[PDB]
């Protein structure tokens, strides 16, 4: 129990390591008696065994007290201890004829199949007693002997040929005999005919009978020649007669003790030797057959387990607490099936050796060998082969198979994980006078939540003597503990999740407020973050509990710091729906307002000014201002435009210095919120002028600068919303149309007088119909804005920008990516990838492929200057500097090229999205990216999943394998697509392409015609092109680009925001793995490119991410992916060991995982205080 462990190591388990496991034979199908309901001896449960069922207390009673521990009692057998044991003991059966481990049989492939090379049809005869199978020969005896075993076998051969012929004669002649009575008697020509044609059939079958004894012999004698080990015979009569004579010359047996028998005798290297040949030639499947089965023969060959493992000679029997029988609610009982199971076992296996003792025929003792087996087929996976075992109603039962696995009804695989204490939940109300950090906590949840804590400050202080009434005190609710819980509460944080969780902000920490009622206030902000809509919803609360748990919730996961969408980079905590819509009021602009501003005349001065923004506000209490009105004033604690500030000053700076600008106090009003630091704005707040403005503001300023600002504007924006005046009646609802659409559909009705005869024209008719539609709905639009003041609420509304499957895919790119994590700061590679930043006469992508990446090189502009340096940030107003100088393209570092030997660096991975710096070492990127491809899941899902398995297109599109001219020939038949290489050799030709299939779109822009040129990347269908095709043709780097491309293009057609790196991260997976062509070592195993490439014939190779997560180091975290089953087997005969690498397997057994925290570099800091500080 020390926690840490460093290897894992599997191997099949010899019958020796079963007796050595258990601690005794369970001899009895019997689970308890039926009157004391006590465990019966020898059976199941038994205590003698398994354990007591009291802690320090035998069975009769002789020893009760925990003075004797560590002995056994003499009348029952039990040893005395804890009861704790009766989980941790296994026991065994003693099996009376060997049986077969049915996940080596019936597996796909079937280990034993490729082992011995039986087919899995012939193989399933064997073992379920359906057919024999020679398990060895006497060769010398053989030969010895063939001489008079010959002559003796055509000397009956020929004696049944003399009868034969003796016994047709003799028949054939008596026919004759009756015909010359039917010459004399009763002469007709279909009298006679009857019985002619009846002879004729009665020796048609004297023939046949005495031909098929011949072939019979023949068949006897055939076999007996050509008769060799791992033969098989299914006739059983020509066995008995094989055995009847030349008995002694060879040896058979069926069921699992044959198999047993072959593995005995048998040399993994003289047959390893056969399989190693690569010649005789095998240019199909004949080699492959060898080289595909030579992985499960060299697997045992190479370590020292014995293939004997796989024919089982006892059965282990699992602990009863793990299958436990215990009495239920209203005196019912309950039990696992493993019991029924284990039950089904011993009963035959006991009922065999009564048979072999009363010498009972070989029918009926076979017969219970083949029941014995698929008893223990049904215990370890239950219905694998034939119909399952059912129980009452038909249900199948659970074998450990279906335990291992969780399956439940068809599949619970632990995405359920485990229940955990300190929890709660309730339903979520808005929180709007809640800070950010903040998070509103029922007073009894957060009582019940730190029952723990308040009860010990309780018992410092004098309120309670001890513990066990303070518990009292807290349950009953005394007045005395809600002073108390407002200190165990203050700076202590909680976590917050609401399921379903689909990214990382699904779960934050915030400060707990103690707050009146049973439900949950939530900030409205973080609304967005959780998908929290406020109608019924509810979420859980989390307390953490070891001061690393609260600084990781303070630091890692607080409400505050999490503003970025670490998917795109933009804000979550943006304000919304209502903020906006307050904020937008607040800021625009009427002309002809109340206290509108008016210049100067030769009567009076100008009335619009105001000596400083409190007076405006004076004005605005009383009739005399509106604030939406376009009045100028003095600002001094405001700082201006930067546009106008370089005109006034121009010295620097204006912390007391004043200002006049032309605004409105709205305006004003709204430039406070934000950072004295910050610039005056001074416009009308759209949706998109708002996140214009938080973005810049995440940049100049620290979080916590962009967390209280958007914290001051939801003030600002609920405020103003109640003020707005937005509410909805009819008159702003109710639809003028109904003139406009009862005209218009007159034409289309004369229309009909037109198509029937005379007006048609049948391209008039298809273009006057959408002419016209489209037409009324130019007219709708009209009418859509002609009846509404631009202040209409909805029309407000709109104008201010206020308006389950995908978890399967999000799994599968979580197991591939898991383990992907920045592991260095910088792996120093000097290349990286282009972008195509801004075409210009500017690409809307370069937010999602050129933003917060690095700089492989530096960015050169033609004059000569040297602009942004390799190395850089490459920052928005990079871009903007780089747009300046008028450069296309820049190269970029990327994960695709990243050179690192674990994992990526910081400097090719880039910003975080999250925090806006350089990403952090510990950061886990790969489920990061996972989580962001996964989330927008909610052209669609079934093409992204196409691409990210890597499988053939649907409708395939040719791509170019070499650069030239192109010749387009049509044809009813298919397209043609002839390439003129450059080079001038052989011409490659595109055939049989479907016409439906249309031609790719290409200074002068257009479509592909005849003549043009191409270069060897270019599609030449508008299409998907096979990523394997492209794979030989480009290079695997350019496979990765164009997947992604692909896979930006999905996304992009919903509107969803993704950076290309989280999509690089997955992709990069894929390529990882190389097949080695063949012998040094051997055949094409998908392996890792740097361990190959990095020791010393092999291929890129590109594969789907479930074949290459289940290609991962680890077989236990294998094995929790897909069909754990066959994972398990190939694990268990190589004996692979588990250096638990990866954080899923340190999350199975409890370990830290190697991620963020658990970082061997961050876990193990050392913290003292300096000496200056401590003599202080
Ligand atoms: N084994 C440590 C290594 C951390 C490091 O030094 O980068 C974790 O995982
Ligand atoms: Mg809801
Ligand atoms: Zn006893
Ligand atoms: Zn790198």
């Amino acid at each position: 129990d020390v926690n840490f462990f460093d290897e894992l190591r599997i191997g099949l388990a010899t019958a020796d390591d079963i007796r050595n496991w258990s601690y005794g034979e369970v001899k009895k199908p019997e689970t308890i008696n039926y009157r004391t309901l006590k465990p019966e001896k020898d059976g199941l449960f038994c205590e003698k065994i398994f354990g007591p069922t009291r802690d320090w207390e035998c069975y009769c009673g002789k020893y009760k007290r925990v003075r004797f521990k560590g002995i056994i009692c003499e009348r029952c057998g039990v040893e005395v201890t804890r009861a704790k044991v009766r989980r941790e003991r296994m026991g065994h059966i003693e099996l009376a004829a060997p049986v077969t481990h049915i996940w080596y049989f019936k597996g796909v492939p079937s280990r034993l199949g490729y082992l011995l090379d039986l087919a899995p049809k012939d193989l399933e005869k064997i073992i379920y007693f359906a057919a024999y199978v020679i398990t060895s020969v006497d060769d010398e005896m053989r030969h010895n002997e063939l001489s008079t075993l010959e002559a003796e076998m055509a000397v009956e051969k020929k004696a049944v040929e003399d009868q034969r012929d003796a016994d047709l004669e003799a028949r054939a002649q008596k026919l004759e005999a009756d015909l010359a009575e039917l010459e004399a008697e009763g002469a007709k020509s279909d009298v006679r005919r009857k019985v002619r044609d009846s002879g004729e059939r009665e020796m048609r079958q004297l023939r046949d009978r005495a031909q098929r004894e011949l072939d019979r012999l023949d068949e006897i004698w055939n076999t007996f020649t050509k008769l060799a080990p791992k033969q098989l015979i299914v006739d059983e009569v020509l066995y008995r007669e094989l055995q009847d004579r030349y008995g002694e010359y060879f040896t058979g047996a069926m069921g699992a003790e044959s198999i047993k028998k072959l593995i005995e005798n048998f040399d993994i290297d003289a047959e390893a030797e056969s399989l190693r040949e690569v010649i005789r030639s095998g240019k199909g499947q004949k080699k492959l057959r060898a080289l595909k089965r030579l992985k499960v023969v060299a697997a045992f060959q190479q370590s020292g387990n014995s293939p004997m493992g796989m024919v089982l000679d006892a059965v282990p029997v699992i602990p009863p607490e793990l299958r436990p029988m215990v009495q239920l609610d209203g005196g019912r009982f309950a039990t696992s099936d493993l019991n029924d199971l284990y039950r089904r076992v011993i009963n035959r296996n006991n009922r065999l050796k009564r048979l072999i003792d009363l010498g009972a025929p070989e029918i009926i003792v076979n017969n219970e060998k083949r029941m014995l087996q698929e008893s223990v087929d049904a215990l370890f996976d239950n219905g694998r082969r034939g119909r399952p075992v059912t129980g009452p109603g038909n249900r199948p039962l659970k074998s450990l198979s279906d335990l291992l696995k969780g399956k439940q009804g068809r599949f619970r695989q632990n995405l359920l994980g485990k229940r955990v204490d300190y929890s709660g939940r309730s339903v979520i109300v808005v929180g709007p006078q809640l800070k950010l950090h903040q998070c509103g906590l029922p007073k009894l949840m957060a009582l019940e939540l730190f029952k723990p804590f308040v009860m010990k400050r309780l018992v410092d202080l004098n309120h309670a003597q001890n513990i066990k009434s303070a518990k009292r005190m807290v349950e009953r609710q005394r007045p005395q503990v809600w002073d108390v819980l407002e200190e165990v509460i203050a700076e202590h944080p909680v976590l917050l999740n609401r399921a379903p969780t689909l990214h990382r902000l699904g779960i934050q920490a915030f400060e707990p407020q103690l707050v009146e009622g049973k439900a949950i206030q939530l900030h409205p902000l973080v609304c967005e973050a959780f998908n929290a809509d406020f109608d019924g919803d509810q979420m859980a609360v989390h307390l953490p509990l070891s001061a690393e748990a609260q600084a990781e919730a303070r630091i890692l996961m607080l409400s505050s710091n999490n503003i970025l969408s670490p998917a795109s980079g933009k804000p979550l905590a943006m304000p919304r729906l209502d903020m906006v819509t307050g904020l937008y009021y607040l800021t625009t602009l009427v002309e002809g307002a109340t206290g509108e501003y008016q210049a100067a005349t030769k009567d009076a001065p100008e009335q619009g000014v105001y000596s400083s923004p409190a007076e405006a506000i004076m004005a605005m209490d009383r009739g005399a201002l509106s604030v939406r009105a376009k009045i100028k004033v003095r600002l001094t604690e405001l700082r201006p435009p930067t546009d106008l500030e370089a005109q006034l000053f121009e010295n620097g700076w204006k912390p007391g210095d004043a200002w006049t600008a032309e605004t409105t106090l709205g305006r004003v009003m709204f430039n406070e919120l934000l950072p004295k630091s910050y610039p005056f704005v001074n416009e009308q707040m759209h949706k998109k002028v708002q996140a214009r403005i938080i973005n810049d503001l995440a940049e100049r300023f620290p979080m916590i600068v962009v967390a209280q600002t958007v914290d001051k504007l939801k003030d600002a924006g609920f405020y103003w919303a109640t003020r707005s005046g937005v509410t909805v009646s009819m008159a702003d609802v109710l639809v003028q149309k109904q003139e406009i659409l009862e005209r218009h559909e007159a034409e289309a009705d004369a229309i009909e007088r037109k198509y029937q005869r005379g007006a048609l024209n049948h391209t008039e008719r298809n273009e006057s119909l959408v002419k016209i539609w489209q037409d009324a709905t130019e007219e709708v639009g009209k009418a859509l804005e002609e009846f509404y003041p631009a202040d209409n609420p909805i029309i407000t509304i709109v104008k201010s920008g206020a308006t389950a499957d995908s978890g399967y895919l999000t799994r599968r790119l979580v197991d591939v990516s898991q383990d992907v994590i920045v592991r260095e700061h910088d792996c120093e590679t000097e290349r990286g990838i282009n972008v195509t930043l801004a075409e210009r006469g500017r690409d809307a992508h370069v937010e999602t492929s050129a933003f917060a990446r690095t700089l492989a090189t530096d960015a050169v502009d033609a004059n000569g200057n040297v602009i942004i340096e390799r190395g850089h940030d490459l920052g928005d107003p990079a871009i903007d500097a780089l747009l300046a100088a008028g450069i296309t393209t820049v190269k970029v570092r990327s994960v695709l090229t990243c050179t690192s030997a674990t994992g990526v660096c910081a400097m090719c991975y880039g910003r975080s999205m999250a925090t806006g710096k350089l990403v952090d070492i510990g950061e886990a990127v790969g489920i990061v990216a996972a989580q962001s491809i996964g989330e927008p899941g909610t052209g669609g899902l079934p093409r992204v999943q196409e691409l990210f398995e890597a499988r053939v297109p649907r409708n395939k599109a040719p791509i170019a394998d070499v650069a030239g001219r192109v010749r387009l020939e049509e044809s009813d038949k298919f397209f043609k697509i002839t390439i003129v290489p450059d080079d001038g050799g052989e011409e490659v030709v595109y055939d049989k392409l479907s016409k439906r299939q249309r031609l790719r779109v290409i200074g002068t822009e257009g479509v592909l015609s005849d003549g043009d040129h191409v270069e060897v990347g270019d599609q030449l269908m508008e299409g998907a092109a096979d990523p394997h095709e492209v794979l030989r043709v480009q290079g695997p780097r350019e496979v990765q680009i164009h997947l992604v491309k692909e896979v930006q293009e999905v996304y992009r057609a919903q509107g969803v925001s993704i950076h290309d790196k989280h999509i690089e991260v997955i992709v990069r997976q894929m390529l990882r793995r190389v097949t080695i062509i063949d012998s040094e070592f051997l055949p094409g195993s998908l392996t890792e490119r740097a361990e190959f490439e990095a020791e010393n014939a092999g291929r890129p190779v590109l594969m789907g991410i479930t074949k290459a997560s289940l290609a991962t180091d680890s077989w236990l975290s294998a094995a929790s992916f897909q069909e754990t089953t066959r994972v398990l087997t190939d694990a268990a005969i190589n004996c692979r060991s588990d250096k638990l690498n990866g954080l899923k397997e340190n999350v199975i057994i409890g370990k830290l995982i190697p991620a963020g925290t658990g970082i061997s570099r961050y876990r193990n800091i050392q913290v003292q205080p300096t000496e200056e500080a401590r003599a202080a």
